[PDB]
């Protein structure tokens, strides 16, 4: 079902706030219609709105994280 579907799992984005620490992983869809899929430390798939203040904080918080060479994917 939502277990794996790549290109855009998902279309509705997420507005409201989740706590940053519940943040896996990110993946961020191009096209027309960008959305950022994060995945929450539960190992839930959530699609977020890209340009949610919050959301730039934790996608680029990953993102701060890829600059280190140590990503604990657990």
């Amino acid at each position: 079902g939502s277990e794996v579907s790549d290109k855009r799992t998902c279309v509705s984005l997420t507005t409201q706030r989740l706590p940053c620490s519940r943040i896996k992983t990110y993946t961020i869809t191009e096209g027309s219609l960008r959305a950022v899929i994060f995945i929450t430390k539960r190992g839930l798939k959530v699609c977020a709105d890209p340009q949610a203040t919050w959301v730039r904080d934790c996608v680029r918080s990953m993102d701060r994280k890829s600059n280190t060479r140590n990503n604990m994917i657990q």
